[PDB]
DNA sequence: GCGATCGC
DNA sequence: GCGATCGC
């Protein structure tokens, strides 16, 4: 899976590559992808929003 | 609240 | 079982 290019909880901005990616819609809608992601230097996991192209 | 996901 | 992720 690529990198994404994201702002950890931390406020730092990186190319991380997600651990888990998926889309979240609610039926009939246009929703967004989602990714969990594990901040490289505290540990911590957070979600962010991923390009609408990218690979589910 | 909806939609899925999972760390906490 | 809740928070947190987006855009309605």
């Amino acid at each position: 899976m690529k990198p994404v290019k994201v702002k950890t909880p931390a406020g730092k901005e990186a190319e991380l590559v997600p651990e888990k990616v998926w889309a979240l819609a609610p039926k009939g809608r246009k929703g967004v992808k989602i990714g969990l992601f594990k901040d490289p230097e505290t540990g911590k996991y957070f979600r962010h929003k991923l390009p609408d192209d990218y690979p589910i």
